[PDB]
């Protein structure tokens, strides 16, 4: 079964790959990581809908797996 992930975890496993915020704004925040990616993710709801969290994971340069193991 697909679990929407809640913006907050996600930016948490962000920032344990060294991502980090560097804009906020209307409910956003824009994250960059030393190699170059960049992530937004809206935080303006509780849980994400599929296809933002797989935006999330494409900009974000992930697999499922590493996701969730953060
Ligand atoms: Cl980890």
């Amino acid at each position: 079964m697909w679990m929407p992930p809640r913006p907050e975890e996600v930016a948490r496993k962000l920032r344990r790959l060294g991502f980090v915020e560097r804009m906020a704004k209307g409910g956003h925040r824009l994250y960059t990581h030393p190699d170059g990616r960049i992530v937004v993710v809206p935080f303006h709801s509780g849980e994400l809908p599929k296809g933002t969290f797989k935006r999330i994971l494409r900009d974000a340069g992930l697999t499922e797996e590493e996701f969730h193991n953060l």
